[PDB]
């Protein structure tokens, strides 16, 4: 059976994990798991409450290892034991990927040291200070290492994981299983196609955020340093 | 505070809710609601475990109803406690909305009766003997109904209920935020698009149980001739 991981921590923006969970979990031969430092009740971002089914300890060597984003990134930056599980998980993975600010996560590991990648785009002044060579595009692949922008840019990547651990006709069997076939109403996605008094309105209300993940940058770059 | 409530069942398909739940959850005085017969425990159809915060008995009355699809809308379509609720909400609800096969449900409670409609294209067969006026589109409105086909529909008709609970640069911030911008690897979310062998595996695979789900809405449809 493939072994797919999610990391799942407090204040995670629950959408970057339970989009490609529910379509990776609808392949054959895998086992999902929610990974924490115990299992039991994580609370998202939202107040939705999650279950973490493994331990770090207990966790099977993985063939996937996923990292969502969302406020608890910052936290998560500076936690010694989790950066040191997705130090020992990435070494044999087939695939390490994130989604908007879990490549943060990846950052403060140093598993971005001199590898092109993206993160969500309040945020991705941060990326060089970590050692990576910072790319303004939706899915950027270097190597094993797939970084992706977007609340649901995981579910567009699991499609390509399904391709590659499986076949096209399975990544497309799931696909129409789903009736996937996003079509938005609004074309205000990304800073290069919304009005710039969104933008304004958005990068005002990320300032506080940002000031405070700068500072969390610093002290893990000086750690990668050492 | 504008109410919004999903209703969360035993083998819910969970992303058809945590989807729209983390899009709405970022309006601003909007308070959302994981609706069952009592608060605790829920595992959908993936074995992930979500938590219902409110009871039938003690839900405020909604805004905004939403009704999520999966495996587990065949015993919802007979639960006579579910359907009695749904009605009683969709009296004054704004807007009665539905994901996938979750328009079944509201077919089931008779409020798909003379409205135009969709559902997930291996189930449209059912909603005529619901009722129904039949559509095949991703999202169909009339008047406060809409109903949304795709595992994702309840994000981009959640951008449109921002929009008009709101206003449109609230709806584009949200977007913008969320850095949404969906772009799918395959195009094989339609029975339409994708090549006939996989349309043909995937309605091979829905066959047991679209055979059940016939024998459920025929007496579903005689409670409503009743």
């Amino acid at each position: 059976a493939v072994q797919i991981g999610f990391l799942l921590f407090p204040e995670v923006q629950q959408l970057d994990l339970t989009g490609p969970h529910d379509v990776l979990a609808s392949l054959p031969d895998v086992q999902v798991h929610l990974i924490w430092k115990e299992p039991g009740p994580v609370v998202a971002s939202s107040g939705l409450v999650l279950q973490a089914t493994t331990s770090f300890a207990d966790c099977p060597p993985l063939d996937v290892i996923c990292i969502p984003g969302g406020t608890g990134v910052g936290a998560l930056m500076e936690d010694p034991q989790a950066l040191a599980f997705i130090r020992q998980q990435a070494a044999r993975a087939r695939y390490v990927t994130s989604v908007c600010t879990g490549s943060l996560v990846l950052g403060a590991a140093g598993l971005l040291q001199g590898k092109r990648a993206t993160t969500h785009w309040a945020y991705h002044e941060l990326l060089a200070p970590l050692g990576a060579i910072p790319v303004h595009e939706r899915v950027v692949r270097d190597g094993n290492l797939l970084t992706g922008t977007g609340i649901t840019a995981g579910i567009d990547f699991a499609l390509t994981l399904a391709a590659e651990l499986f076949d096209a006709a399975t990544a497309q069997r799931v696909q129409l299983q789903l009736e996937y076939a996003p079509a938005p109403p609004f074309n205000a996605g990304s800073p290069d196609t919304a009005p710039a008094s969104v933008v304004q309105q958005a990068r005002q209300r990320a300032a506080d955020s940002l000031h405070k993940r700068r500072e969390i940058t610093l002290r893990a770059a000086a750690r990668l340093a050492a």
